[PDB]
């Protein structure tokens, strides 16, 4: 077919991303269920091919781009530090500081920018806690932090070299935890082992910033969206101001829900002729899912364009399937339910002034 330019029947559909080759579309669950699980699609062949993506930069080597079994000797490593108990014993914490960030926007009256004040605020705070990092070099991180976020007006030569400060920053970090061991995650990574394997200084290195990169912005952008779609349906809302236990269910009906601009999902490569969802996939082609599109496919979720918090069997795919399945999602997920908590709780009678990059809200 000719190519349509993306971002913008349930066959897959021939887009052209802003970089990279044409790749083929999937839009419907059971294509990607197959695209993200099985070992005839592969991530490694990304940075052999010219990868479909937003950002001309090539993409560079990182835990996202590797196949396994390289990919699961780096999860195992992994898996060791970044633990589920380690995730939950900071839900309090998590709580403690949302409810804190609710308490600083009213003390400064309406009307608050909530973006820059709650939903930036809360996960840089909590991946540099997770990480180690100390208060007083949080600093080196902002460049990152507003070329993630931005239009308006960093140059290409701030970014890269905002994101090569990331590089150099979790070197020294890296080297004074190997040196003065702490209760942190950055010393738990340092400290993994599976026999004798170890994560050598690059690896270590690439991770903290794979963490703070996919744990920002992507968690930043849904506490955002999360707020407006519950806003324009205030009637949910109201329910979760009512219903407060509600709100784990609310959190993944509003992930499955809130439609992404881009592909969340990288781009996967056929290892050999294959046909997915009625198209041949040449070898060495891409096939991106698209997650906003699986997560309304009307043959998996009934009333797919309708939020329905208490929504039985929602196994949506915004974390991704299969190996490379989020790191993080366990943690996201305090996060986003921390959040909804705190301002439904502090902020019941919130609403929007004038996902979103700036929101300002009364109450
Ligand atoms: C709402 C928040 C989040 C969303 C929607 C999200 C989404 C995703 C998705 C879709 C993937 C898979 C990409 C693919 O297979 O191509 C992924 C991977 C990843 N996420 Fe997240 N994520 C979020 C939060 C976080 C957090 C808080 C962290 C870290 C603490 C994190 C770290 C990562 C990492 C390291 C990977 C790569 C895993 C691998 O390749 O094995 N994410 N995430
Ligand atoms: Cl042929
Ligand atoms: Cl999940
Ligand atoms: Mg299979
Ligand atoms: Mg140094
Ligand atoms: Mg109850």
């Amino acid at each position: 077919p000719a190519p349509v330019a993306y971002p913008f029947d349930g066959d897959p559909i021939r887009v052209q991303l802003p970089f990279g080759e044409p790749a083929w579309l999937v839009t419907r669950y059971d294509d990607a269920r197959f695209v993200l699980t099985d070992r005839r699609f592969s991530r490694h062949l990304a940075t052999q091919r010219d990868e479909p993506r937003m950002t001309p930069r090539a993409v560079p080597e990182s835990i996202l781009t590797m196949d396994p079994p390289d990919h699961t000797r780096l999860r195992t490593l992994v898996s060791k530090a970044f633990t589920p108990r380690r995730i939950e014993s900071k839900r309090a914490w998590i709580g403690e500081l949302a409810a804190g960030l609710v308490a600083d926007m009213k003390a400064g009256g309406a009307p608050a920018e909530l973006v820059g004040s709650y939903a930036l605020a809360i996960p840089v705070t909590v991946i540099c806690e997770l990480l180690g990092v100390p208060e007083d070099d949080r600093t080196r991180l902002r460049g990152w932090c507003d070329a993630a976020l931005s239009t308006g007006e960093l140059t290409d030569e701030e970014c890269v070299q905002s994101f090569m400060d990331l590089q150099k920053y979790f070197e020294d970090l890296v080297k004074e935890r190997r040196a003065e061991p702490r209760d942190d995650l950055t010393s738990a990574l340092i400290e993994a082992r599976d026999a004798h394997d170890r994560l050598a200084e690059p690896e270590l290195i690439g991770l903290c910033i794979s963490i703070l990169i996919g744990g920002f912005e992507t968690t930043a952008s849904e506490i955002s969206s999360f707020v407006h779609v519950l806003q324009q349906r205030r009637e949910l809302w109201t329910r979760l101001c009512a219903d407060p236990e509600a709100i784990p269910a609310a959190v993944e009906e509003l992930l499955r829900f809130v439609p992404f601009a881009a592909n969340g999902i990288s781009p996967r490569y056929a290892l050999e002729d294959m046909t997915v969802g009625g198209v041949l996939v040449r070898e060495g082609e891409p096939v991106i899912v698209d997650t906003s599109a699986v997560n309304r496919d009307g043959l998996v979720f009934d009333n797919a364009d309708e939020v329905v918090i208490d929504r039985a069997d929602n196994r949506h795919m915004v974390f991704g399937h299969g190996a490379h399945h989020c790191l993080g999602a366990h943690l996201a997920r305090v996060e986003l339910q921390e959040a909804l908590k705190a301002l439904v709780e502090g902020m019941p009678g919130l609403r929007l002034s004038g996902a979103p990059r700036v929101m300002h809200v009364e109450w």
